[PDB]
RNA sequence: ACUGAAACGAUUGUUGUGCCCCUGGCGGUCGCUUUCAAUGCCU
């Protein structure tokens, strides 16, 4: 449904009959309370968040997290500036090319 | 039926339009066609 998923509903599917009238595609009933929690939490749009083009960055632990490890974690992805590469640049053709100046800058 | 069978990111499009290798410039300056010569010899 056009007020379920984050995508177009109605696009020709592999999994459907070729040739039948069953033009929508199917999504099952856990992940359609999935994509109505990502409405509801990341506040995107429905049927049409795919036209921002999202590419989905997911940072796993190596194996473990100490518990400080996970809170910290949620302060950086509830929390993290929404990067402009402009200044990205700027303060590192400044500071020489030195990479380890990108350690110190306001992410957050 | 290989999460299968068939499967064009395609169609159209001028690196385009204007543009003076331009302006100025003495082949110039100096230079004796020169030097020597019996219209001559006899009546």
């Amino acid at each position: 449904m056009d007020s379920v998923v984050l995508f177009k509903p109605q696009q020709y599917s592999n999994k459907n009959p070729l040739g039948g009238g069953q033009i929508k595609r199917g999504i099952s009933k856990i992940w359609s309370l999935e994509m109505l929690l990502r409405q509801a939490f990341w506040s995107v749009p429905s049927g049409k968040f795919e036209d921002q083009q999202p590419i989905f960055i997911y940072l796993y632990p190596a194996y473990v997290y100490a518990p400080q490890v996970v809170e910290a974690i949620r302060e950086l992805v509830y929390g993290i500036a929404s990067v402009n590469l402009w200044d990205v640049r700027k303060h590192w053709v400044n500071n020489k090319m030195d990479l380890t100046s990108l350690k110190s800058l306001p992410w957050l």
